């Protein structure tokens, strides 16, 4: 089949698409918010294959809607980028988590597809 859906979350505007860009040439349907939150707004019934956040943003903190991700659809896998201040929302990881760190540097296909795999792998 082939094929998947990765709903990531940015920062602001502008962002979401820049990726959805590099993800066109691949066919993908990388979905990015700006927020965390508008992000499970929209997933709010379920993510559709996996979800996603970036370690950038304004100012301090580093999207402290992570923990909110989870809350909303169940432990589908998920990736966060490394991050220097997100540490805190991705210790929920090892405690019942579906999601490990992603380093650098990555493609934007590399990453997507991956994940497409890791979806439809480890089902036991």
């Amino acid at each position: 089949m082939q094929r998947g859906i990765v709903w990531v979350v940015d920062d602001d505007s502008s962002i979401r698409w820049v990726l959805e860009r590099a993800l066109a040439g691949a066919g993908l349907t990388c979905t990015t918010f700006e927020n965390g939150n508008e992000v499970l707004a929209a997933l709010a019934s379920k993510t559709p294959d996996v979800l996603l956040s970036d370690i950038r943003m304004p100012g301090m903190d580093g999207l402290a809607l992570l923990k909110q991700i989870k809350q909303r659809h169940p432990m589908l896998p998920v990736i966060i980028m490394t991050a220097h201040s997100d540490l805190d929302a991705a210790v929920s990881a090892y405690q019942q988590g579906a999601f490990d760190y992603l380093p650098k540097p990555f493609d934007i296909d590399e990453a997507v597809a991956l994940v497409e795999r890791a979806i439809s792998h480890y089902q036991e």
